């Protein structure tokens, strides 16, 4: 069972929820952090600046569990 | 609580197991697939080829749950 998928390819950040509850997504790039919400069975798409596509961090919080992906 | 942490930096892949059970890690880059077992509370460190540091996939299997992280 694929629960969480995170893909970063040329600026585009693709965080995907495969759980039964919504998850919070925090994207840290360029020294700033933004929070997003992706519902169950839904895929989130965020774009990165050209000067931050290779120095980003994606943090997904589902329930009380945290998953972090740093580039 | 941090369950899984994946870091890719200039070819160095780091996977930390924050769970209570061992997890299976599959690293695919440039058509080559390597698999590892990471014990709870431990961090796995792998090195990538210079031609595949910007194109890699890290797949973590913790029991029945699968987690995929993709660069590129
Ligand atoms: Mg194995």
């Amino acid at each position: 069972h694929m629960r969480i998928e995170v893909r970063v390819d040329n600026g585009r950040v693709r965080v995907r929820n495969g759980t039964d509850r919504p998850c919070r997504v925090r994207v840290t790039a360029g020294g700033e952090t933004r929070e997003y919400t992706v519902n169950p069975g839904t895929e989130l798409e965020v774009e990165l600046s050209p000067e931050q596509q290779n120095n980003a961090e994606v943090e997904v919080e589902c329930g009380n569990e945290k998953y972090r992906f740093q580039l």
